[PDB]
């Protein structure tokens, strides 16, 4: 069970995360998101984000086989399992929107 | 061409994929879906790293925190500070100046 120490540190990390999220929100409103994201994310991390969008899209579409996900997107079985679990755990508003925007 | 066709084709596919992510997140913010989208797209440790990198950038721009404090408070050793400082130097000055206004506002 978490202690006051661990709870304090977790809340501090949460606030730091929200500060990043808000900084990026504002960057988008001032057309500075692209250079901000180049500063805050390494190239391989940006590549991972682009690929993960594809994985999510293709999991929702349901047409690509597991072998095709691996060959085309580099997503092996464990990554598909994790990604599927993230989708299942996402709030309904996010899943509905992703279906609307990624499969349109 | 700057790159051979194999490398160029893969780079342009990655670029298109990146822009798709950027646009998706742009719209998520507008729809108040940014938090769940980022929880889907980033692992917990990756989210923590982004929170910490904001603090490193802030403290590098502020100039007050020492090298030892950067390591002991923010996990940033000498090499990481050098890398981060290099990213700031490479960024457009417009971004740097905006970061100073936002992050050092107080
Ligand atoms: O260089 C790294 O290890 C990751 C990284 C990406 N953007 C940064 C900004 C400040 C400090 C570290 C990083
Ligand atoms: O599970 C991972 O290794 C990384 C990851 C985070 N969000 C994802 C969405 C889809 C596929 C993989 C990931």
């Amino acid at each position: 069970q978490q202690s006051p120490y661990s709870a304090a540190m977790a809340e501090q990390r949460h606030q730091e995360w929200l500060r990043f999220v808000d900084l990026l929100k504002n960057a988008y409103q001032n057309d500075l998101h692209l250079p901000l994201l180049n500063l805050m994310l390494l190239p391989d991390e940006r590549e991972a984000l682009g690929t993960r969008v594809r994985i999510v899209e293709e999991l929702l579409r349901g047409e690509m086989s597991q072998r095709e996900l691996k060959n085309e997107l580099g997503a092996g079985i464990a990554m598909i399992t994790r990604g599927s679990g993230y989708l299942k755990a996402a709030p309904v508003e996010l899943r509905q929107w992703l279906e609307e925007v990624l499969l349109k």
